[PDB]
């Protein structure tokens, strides 16, 4: 065993160094000067000379000076199973879902109405306010590790911002959608064609492909965006409602949509659906529908979920744009 202070110092220094290596090489966006970084690395190298067992092929020093940053899409489990959503395509279907909800929990349920973004699902995990893992949906229990790629998304903060009202959770699994804005999708296609590459047929395909890059620097060069729309496993945070949960996401620095509204009953839900039916074209990214969710966490627990989806939510899908 190496002495505890030595090990502590090495770990801390190596992590700080690797982070700047990632920020400089992958993102082309350093956050400390070249001089500052150089002293940092010099120090890590000194520590390793004094204790050569610390020099490993994985060290930011011994091996990885050019880069060692590749995504391999290895399977990684979600903390809580990621489900899909049941759909409704007609007024009748939606009313039937509402009725079922009424029969189980009466008039105690309110409905959060969110815009359904037609992108790529991404699950992020923050441990003690720090981003540790990001993965794809996969089969729901297990997805693919695209942590490095997710680290290049501007909207995804590496660290959560501490706030008076909302303390940083011990563990936070937050779900969101990754997408391109329409103008950015066109721009990307033009750039791809300029290099002799095939363009993407649609923004969803384009987001998926941009996200899933073995080399995260490719992802860093593209304007991916992310909007959080849900919660998985959480520790140190017990929001009464989804809407209140979104306020904490905001305080912490996570990206959330400004188009969400809280309806009190089905008439309110119906109004939002009719409204976005008329105005979804004005949003700068693709919206295929409206997701209706029982807002009260306790009611969500009661209603539960099936193996494939929540009973407490439903996606009202429009006709193709
Ligand atoms: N606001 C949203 N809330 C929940 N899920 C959303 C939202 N927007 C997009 N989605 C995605 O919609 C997926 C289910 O969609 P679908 O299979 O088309 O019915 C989710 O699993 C999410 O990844
Ligand atoms: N400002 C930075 O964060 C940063 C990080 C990594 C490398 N670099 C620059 O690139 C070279 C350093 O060696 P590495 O190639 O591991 O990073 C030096 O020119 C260094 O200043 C800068």
């Amino acid at each position: 065993q190496t002495a505890p202070e030595v090990l502590r110092q090495w770990q801390a220094l190596a992590e700080e160094v690797r982070e700047h290596q990632f920020r400089y090489y992958v993102r082309d966006a350093p956050i400390i000067s070249d001089a500052e970084f150089d002293e940092l690395l010099r120090r890590l190298e000194a520590l390793e000379e004094q204790h050569p067992e610390l020099r490993t092929p994985d060290s930011p020093t011994q091996l990885v000076g050019g880069a060692g940053f590749a995504t391999d899409f290895e399977p990684v489990d979600h903390l809580e199973r990621m489900l899909s959503l049941d759909n409704a395509f007609t007024a009748d279907e939606l009313a039937a879902w509402a009725g079922r909800i009424h029969a189980e929990v009466g008039d105690a349920a309110h409905y959060l109405c969110e815009l359904k973004i037609d992108g790529v699902a991404l699950s992020l995990v923050y441990r003690e306010g720090r981003l540790t893992r990001a993965s794809t949906r996969g089969d729901g229990r297990t997805g693919e590790d695209v942590t490095l790629n997710a680290r290049t998304i501007a909207d995804v903060p590496e660290r959560l911002t501490p706030g008076d009202d909302y303390p940083v959770p011990e563990v936070l699994e937050v779900r969101g959608e990754v997408f391109f804005r329409l103008d950015d999708f066109q721009a990307l296609n033009a750039s791809l064609v300029e290099e002799g590459k095939a363009p993407f047929a649609n923004p969803r395909n384009s987001a998926a492909g941009s996200l899933r890059q073995k080399d995260p620097a490719v992802t860093a060069r593209r304007r991916l965006r992310m909007i959080c729309h849900g919660l998985g496993h959480v520790e140190g945070f017990r929001p009464a409602t989804l809407h209140q949960a979104y306020l904490a996401l905001r305080a912490w620095g996570l990206p959330v949509s400004e188009h969400t509204t809280l309806a009190t009953d089905l008439a309110g839900v119906r109004e939002r659906i009719d409204y976005w039916g008329e105005h979804r074209h004005e949003v700068d990214h693709e919206i295929d529908g409206v997701v209706v969710k029982v807002d009260e966490v306790a009611l969500q627990r009661r209603l539960g979920s099936t193996s494939r989806a929540p009973r407490w939510a439903i996606a009202y899908k429009y006709p193709p744009e």
